[PDB]
């Protein structure tokens, strides 16, 4: 018995890869993640121009949880995507690249030269939606108006099939908009449930200090503290997009966790705290406990409970 | 070295009560709080009509907090009111009064029947604006025309010092939104911040099963699940509203996780999901643990520290 599965035209070993963002940004990181077990990787968010990113420091993380505001640093996307046209040994694993330009115009100039390595070389496209965080307005996927041209421009200019990354949202009347914008776009074949949940503060009680320096402790949070909300997202999202894929990210330390996002509905299961943490060693463990779970349930595919949580009454 | 605040012309033993809905549905209930050693208490938030709230089960707890769909249960305003004006004991400590009517018209309506009794026994309004207005639509705090909407209203019905209980916010802007909105209410004294971070969704993997009956299991999130987005929320308001006190509600179990509530800026400190699983004996171990951080640091009030968390640079 083993976890293999097929998706997007692709085979993957298993469902667990990498969250956008951990491990991903430099050429060691990205050959590491690769030897890994994971079934997959993603590639650091990128822009077209290298960025430094926030001041030091940026990522902080507690037994519950992380809190980070790093301000996409990254390498540029030419260097992902050369990464994606010479380097990558796509009969190790598939490789899903991310980008997360500041503006429509900046993604739109990224993607038409994606394009071609997508084709040629089967990299898979994740847009960032969550994205950066617009001055006077909204992040692009809590205004949805913004939302619907940023999918409209990316999806004339790429013409294949990729998917986006959604930010958590906290009410039914969001759920049901966001997914009628996503519906509206045939290309959208999988919907990444969630990124970090927006501006925690995480207070130090010795120091009595914000424990990073951007925006005055203020980061997006990440791992325990967010379970409960990736997977309402992640099943609303299943249940409203039935042509679609749902990937969940958000809080998996377990084969348990990762158990409850694929019941939820998830295919995918994204790590990132929690392998900012462990380290890539992870993806043996969450494999093994996974299989273990399945193994008592008399499961034997992925398939059998995908999406398959039980509701009272 | 002690804990008393003297806030909104009334005087506390203490910066504890219970979090709205947990603790004081009932008389049995509100003689509890009253005769337990929080600082005040909050009455149940209550509608016109009495309800029943939504079918069993609907509030669940875990080692990291709680889920809950209760749908306003409560025994109606009449009852609260009557509390209010004829059974209180205002000598033990002061009273809130909670509303959350399901209409402009409703919350009218209790606040103008209120008003008397706020100004000949000095009970004190908290308007819960988390509520639902009509379905489809968010919440009533995430849609920032119907918040102000309800406190033109309600600021002309009622004419007197009242506060206001928000949901939490994950964005920058909603942040100087919601607080600008809020900064044209002179007779907004005070802002509870936050409610339950909205639409979780708690699934357990033996049973494959949500945990909760209404809503396909999807319900607000209480307690260490949600610390961190509770003091961001408590500290954006308290340096957006530089006239009104913040109350800090979210994820407290502890003395340390009310000392970082109030170096976030909060004046009283509310307990939900903790009280909800440890009973009101909670109020003394959370007063001494106070105290005993405070004793460590040199701390006499409670003044010496608010508001007074370092950034970095
Ligand atoms: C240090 C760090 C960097 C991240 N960078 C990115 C990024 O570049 N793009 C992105 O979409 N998400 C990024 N994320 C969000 C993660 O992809 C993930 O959505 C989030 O951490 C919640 O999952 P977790 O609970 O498993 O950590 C980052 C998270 C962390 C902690
Ligand atoms: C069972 C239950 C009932 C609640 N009822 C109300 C309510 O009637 N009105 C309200 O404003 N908040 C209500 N809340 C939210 C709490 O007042 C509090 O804001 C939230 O639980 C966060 O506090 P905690 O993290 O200490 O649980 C309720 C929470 C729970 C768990
Ligand atoms: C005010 O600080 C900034 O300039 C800033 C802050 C956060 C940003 C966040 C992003 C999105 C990339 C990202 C980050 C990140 O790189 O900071 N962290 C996450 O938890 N999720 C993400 O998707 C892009 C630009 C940003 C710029
Ligand atoms: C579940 O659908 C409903 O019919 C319904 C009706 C009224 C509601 C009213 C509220 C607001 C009162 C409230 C409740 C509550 O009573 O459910 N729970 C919270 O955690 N915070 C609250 O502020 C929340 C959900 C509701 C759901």
């Amino acid at each position: 018995m083993c976890l293999k599965l097929n998706l997007l035209d692709h085979v993957f070993a298993n469902p667990f890869m990498n969250a956008a963002g951990v491990l991903c940004s430099t050429e060691e990181d990205l050959r590491c993640m690769t030897a890994s077990s994971s079934g997959a990787l993603v590639s650091k968010s990128c822009t077209s121009a290298p960025r430094d990113g926030n001041p030091e420091p940026r990522y902080m993380a507690f037994p519950l949880g992380s809190i980070n505001s790093m301000g996409l640093p990254n390498l540029g996307f030419d260097f992902y995507l050369k990464y994606a046209s010479d380097l990558h040994d796509y009969s190790k694993k598939p490789l899903f690249l991310s980008i997360s330009g500041l503006s429509v115009e900046e993604n739109v100039a990224m993607v038409r030269r994606l394009a071609p390595v997508a084709q040629e070389k089967g990299v898979l496209l994740e847009l960032n939606l969550s994205c950066p965080n617009v001055p006077g307005k909204p992040q692009v996927a809590y205004d949805f108006e913004a939302m619907r041209t940023y999918l409209q421009q990316v999806s004339l200019a790429y013409g294949l099939p990729f998917g986006v990354k959604m930010p958590p949202y906290f009410d039914i009347a969001h759920f049901d908009t966001a997914a009628a914008v996503l519906n509206e776009f045939p290309l959208v074949k999988f919907v990444t449930c969630v990124n970090s949940v927006g501006n925690g503060l995480v207070i130090d009680a010795e120091s009595e200090s914000v424990v990073i320096k951007p925006k005055q402790g203020f980061g997006g949070l990440g791992g325990k503290y967010i379970l409960p909300t990736a997977l309402a997202n992640v099943n609303a999202f299943y249940r409203r997009c039935p042509d679609k894929l749902v990937f969940g990210c958000g809080g998996v330390y377990s084969g348990e966790d990762a158990f409850l996002h694929i019941l939820a509905g998830a295919s995918m299961v994204q790590v990132g705290t929690a392998l900012q943490e462990e380290g890539p060693g992870i993806f043996t463990r969450l494999e093994d406990e996974l299989l273990e779970i399945m193994a008592r349930k008399g499961y034997r595919t992925l398939e059998e409970f995908r999406g398959r949580v039980k509701t009272i009454e």
